[PDB]
DNA sequence: CATCTG
DNA sequence: CAGATG
């Protein structure tokens, strides 16, 4: 945790690379399950004979482990925080819907930066090019104080859509949290649930609503299920506007909610936790259901769920406050 | 995993 | 349809 963190972290620069710059996706799976073991590893690693003795850990890797044990540094290291490509792969990548591959095409024609992406708006697709007119907005955070006021907006308007939605937003805004990212709303309806056929009309009418009061102001992605946008709080009395910023829309039958929600409200360090306990009480969960376990190894059969109460009970365990829910 | 692009 | 992105 602080005891092989250099180490864990150039492995992690290391395998970085590979993948974003090279195509090398072994080499970077391989620096990955490297920094992994070495990460519980219980103590200082004092050479790369050393760490070489683990598992996942080769030849090539204790040759780096040295020579950064040796001098505070790594050539490969010093060489790719250098070179132009690589470092114009990682910034490309910042920009919403260019991803490594894009970014590899781009800067093979030559554009490396933010204005190379004005100049060519025109090979650049609808997310990307959102994603470029907002770069900064989207950079910037989401301050709690701001969060009460969109979800405030959204909640008011799915009700009167239909008064039988259920709309939650969830992530660390849920678990407490100062600011954050984006915003995910979390959206259900009786009339929709794991075996009933459908209802597009589901999503896309709230979608609508919010559009028509301009809370929404641009699509990235909009499925049927699934919404990617962008959305706004409207500019009070002119001086100061909002920043752009990211909001997903998801269905989920109502069969599966409390789950959802149970999940989506994180932490990764609770769900697992909470997973683990689970598994011991005679259990399983997921994204979408919890399921009693049977003996001959596994097997199903979806409990129901009314809260994430439901759950906790199930599992047999205290019902946390979504702020305690940390880890 | 769901959506989009070409 | 494969393949990319979030
Ligand atoms: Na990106
Ligand atoms: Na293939």
């Amino acid at each position: 945790e602080t005891l092989n963190g250099g180490i864990t972290d150039m492995l992690t620069e290391l395998a970085n690379f590979e993948k974003n710059v090279s195509q090398a996706i072994h080499k970077y799976n391989a620096y990955r399950k490297a920094a992994s073991v070495i990460a519980k590893y219980p103590h200082k690693i004092k050479s790369g004979a050393e760490a070489k003795k683990l598992p996942g850990v080769g030849t090539k890797i204790a040759e780096k482990i040295d020579e950064f044990l040796a001098t505070g540094k790594l050539r490969k290291l010093e060489k790719i925080r250098q070179d132009d490509t690589s470092s114009s792969i990682n910034f490309l990548t910042r920009v919403s819907g260019i991803g490594p591959s894009a970014a590899r095409k781009f800067v093979d024609e030559g554009i490396k930066t933010l204005e190379d992406l004005r100049k060519n708006e025109d090979k650049l697709n609808h997310h990307q090019r959102i994603g470029l007119k907002y770069f900064g907005d989207f950079e910037k955070r989401i301050p709690r104080e701001e969060m009460l006021q969109m979800q405030d907006i959204v909640l008011n308007e799915v009700k009167k859509v239909d008064s039988e939605y259920i709309a939650t937003v969830c992530g660390s805004f849920r678990r407490g949290a100062e600011s954050s990212g984006d915003m995910d709303v979390l959206l259900t309806h009786p009339s929709f649930t794991s075996e009933s056929t459908k209802q597009p009309k589901l999503l896309h009418q709230v979608v609508e609503q919010l559009q028509k009061v301009h809370f929404i102001t641009d699509t990235l992605s909009k499925g049927e299920t699934k919404f990617m946008g962008v959305c706004q709080l409207p500019s009070k009395n002119d001086e100061k506007e909002y920043p752009h910023r990211r909001i997903d829309i998801r269905l989920i039958p109502k069969d599966q909610y409390y789950c959802g929600v149970l999940y989506f409200t994180g932490s990764d360090i609770f769900n697992k936790n909470m997973r683990a306990h689970a598994l011991e009480k005679g259990f399983t969960i997921n994204e979408y259901t919890i399921r009693p376990l049977g003996v001959t190894g596994v097997a199903g059969e979806p409990l129901p769920v009314d809260s994430e109460k439901d759950i906790f009970d199930y599992i047999q365990w205290k019902y946390r406050e979504p702020k305690d829910r940390s880890e």
